[PDB]
């Protein structure tokens, strides 16, 4: 298909939040924005540091960019974390999200990595230095089991950005293939087990409930971010392996069946979301609703996303699915539309030469 | 569910081994008893020493009875490796199997993991300390990209069995549970990896080969264990958690439902192995295949699978598939069928004492 599939977008994206009751909630705009510069500050200190301009090879500018998406990311879905822990998930974010800027074969940093892993010396990569350097400020907020996660997961994504490398997108017939690619750069038991802080949970009183938040919300959060992002990768011709188009190229199928696969798993999981934790520990409820409906304004309101346009496009149309989507939207953009002047500042590359 | 479904079990599993093509090789009972007395004697010697001995919490029986099942398993599926690999990976797989045993909490443990790791101090957890000293011995056969793989997988499975302690079936509804457990503790990408050896394979030339028999390969042996290991199980009580268990307690679906989502997963694996990797490089699907027929021939042949029953009871029925089943059967016997006075002596035990 050449053009977009504008009303089945819109459907599935209404049908979604509606599944996951979307809904106004007690987080302001201020609360938001007073969290938006506290862990961006943190974390621009962080990555301003000459070891860490050294170490990171990436863009200042794109860096710049992609500090900001993942403090807005995790600022607004982690509502119930500390700032702190909105701080350090904020800069290890930012590292994953870095590192799919490289281009760099890892197979000669990688020769010795048990070794010097087992022995304690510094790794070959400087991206595992940088980032298993800083990793105790992650993990310091969390207890054994989730920080267990939390380590499993980063190494994966490792893993997952290697074979991206290859710009494969699966043998025609390798049915197993795009998912086994995504979960490995999902970074969905990061994700799911972060939610966590042994602060505000017992991590062996709700084994069992965070054991099944992580289990459920990998997919989760992994096929709504592959949702979302369809309309932005429609007409990326540089964006050639993704989730839906693996699906297209592994299973032999359209683009459109591709489309409608990813819609059944996200609608289904989102179903089961709800139906398995509205009746366990409010608490456990609240971080996961809250999670979800985070996640899904943080998209809403990136610019990287573009879904502003779909809006501008469909304000007008008396459809029930344009109208209610529209009203998501600008619920969204009410608490989530925040200039970066406001909390952005100053920039990353500015702290780094002074 | 009271019966074995028997003739359900005898037609999924001669469709299970036509798809694979299973049939005679030149791999001969000469020969694989030279395998594994290799293997099983330097895994014996291994696990004597003091060292092992102490640290290695289990009972010498389950020892002995644990190194002789994975010798057997590793000898006739990972056929095309040397003798050294194969010990080495006997030894691997022996700590993995033999983890399941504990019943300590690991939470006390894994406290300080993390530091511990990248300090280079050894690990709390003896388990982690024996199989993280041993690990070079592993790894050694293989380029940085697989090895990556095995310490993904075996890290995997070390919170796989943690999980195991809470004998937790997932909560009902819970949909992604049941196989994001199973991938959890499976080792998929352990054994999917550890097929490739350096010395015969070249790990960047083969990429996207290699990449693609761990993913697949993941599924295909989980499943097929889970399928042949369903009779054993059919009526334990002890194993109240497995992948069938859970598909019955989180989808709410009846058992028999259960055992047809696996049959149609492992007759579609099986399927999709044979269409993606037939026309590829030769020595690649060579591998593969070993691999599928050996692993098969193990589960024929190891008595705790007790499929022999299964045989005489049904080896004087004029079915179509009750024949298949049997002749298939005689074949494996045919090479596998080895007695352990054979190849596994003297006992661990006795080479602990001297």
């Amino acid at each position: 298909m050449e053009n977009f599939p504008t009303e089945y977008f819109l459907n599935t994206t209404v049908r979604l939040l509606e599944y996951i009751r979307y809904r106004d909630s007690n987080y302001t705009r201020e609360e938001r924005i007073e969290n938006l510069h506290y862990a961006y500050n943190k974390a621009a200190h962080h990555f301003a540091q000459p070891r860490q301009q050294q170490l990171l090879k990436v863009d200042p500018k794109r860096l710049q960019a992609s500090l900001q998406t993942i403090v807005g990311m995790v600022v607004y879905s982690w509502a119930k974390v500390s700032k702190e822990c909105m701080a350090d998930l904020s800069i290890h974010y930012t590292y994953t999200l870095v590192l799919e800027d490289s281009k760099d074969d890892p197979y000669p940093t990688m020769v010795n990595y048990f070794d010097d892993l087992q022995a304690g010396r510094e790794q070959a990569h400087p991206w595992w230095a940088l980032v298993n350097e800083h990793f105790p400020n992650v993990l310091r907020h969390f207890g054994p089991f989730c920080s267990l996660n939390l380590i499993r997961s980063t190494l994966d994504f490792f893993e997952g950005c290697w074979i991206e490398q290859y710009n494969f997108g699966g043998f025609p017939g390798s049915h197993d293939y795009p998912q086994f690619l995504r979960r490995m750069n999902g970074l969905g038991h990061c994700v799911g087990a972060s939610l966590w802080p042994k602060e505000q949970f017992n991590e062996r009183s709700l084994f069992l409930e965070i054991t099944s938040a992580i289990a459920q919300m990998e997919n989760w959060m992994v096929w709504v971010n592959d949702l979302m992002s369809f309309y932005k990768e429609f007409d990326d011709e540089r964006d050639q392996i993704s989730l839906v188009k693996n699906y297209v190229v592994s299973d032999e199928i359209s683009l459109h069946e591709a489309l409608e696969k990813l819609t059944q798993d996200t609608l289904h999981s989102s179903k089961q979301m709800v139906a398995v934790f509205s009746d366990k520990d409010p608490q456990v409820m609240d971080t996961i609703e809250c999670f979800m409906h985070g996640y899904v304004t943080w998209h809403l309101c990136d610019r990287r996303y573009r879904l502003s346009e779909i809006y501008e496009k469909v304000k007008e149309e008396k459809t029930e699915d344009a109208q209610k989507f529209c009203k998501f939207y600008e619920q969204a953009a009410n608490v989530g539309a925040v200039s970066p002047s406001e909390w952005a500042y100053p920039p990353v590359a500015q702290l780094a030469n002074v």
